[PDB]
């Protein structure tokens, strides 16, 4: 599923994300639009030969069972096509996991990058939430 902007606002909303570890909504839908363009669908190789999986782009070196990524863990305890759904739950309950590991939103490099510091209540203005 290709979520609208204001869309994908409202579901992360409603999951519990605005806010959430003291990162206003507008972070995660900045994050969003540059991991995967809000394409539920988005896969991406990394080098290290894990993969990014969905919204949130979460990797299976750490977080998802891809069953393809040698020497890697599974802290969200879900196989990575579940953050491939059109329901984004899962991908919500396991990016709750990843901005609680200790360096906050800078996991996600994209974020750091390109959201980090700029007005990413842009991202959700309009939006009737
Ligand atoms: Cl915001
Ligand atoms: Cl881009
Ligand atoms: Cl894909
Ligand atoms: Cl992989
Ligand atoms: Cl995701
Ligand atoms: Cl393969
Ligand atoms: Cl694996
Ligand atoms: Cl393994
Ligand atoms: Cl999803
Ligand atoms: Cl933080
Ligand atoms: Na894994």
């Amino acid at each position: 599923k290709v979520f609208g902007r204001c869309e994908l606002a409202a579901a992360m909303k409603r999951h519990g994300l605005d806010n959430y570890r003291g990162y206003s909504l507008g972070n995660w839908v900045c994050a969003a639009k540059f991991e995967s363009n809000f394409n539920t669908q988005a896969t991406n190789r990394n080098t290290d030969g894990s993969t990014d999986y969905g919204i949130l782009q979460i990797n299976s070196r750490w977080w998802c069972n891809d069953g393809r990524t040698p020497g890697s863990r599974n802290l969200c305890n879900i196989p990575c096509s579940a953050l491939l759904s059109s329901d984004i739950t899962a991908s919500v309950n396991c990016a709750k996991k990843i901005v609680s590991d200790g360096n906050g939103m800078n996991a996600w490099v994209a974020w750091r990058n390109r959201c980090k510091g700029t007005d990413v209540q842009a991202w959700i203005r309009g939006c009737r939430l």
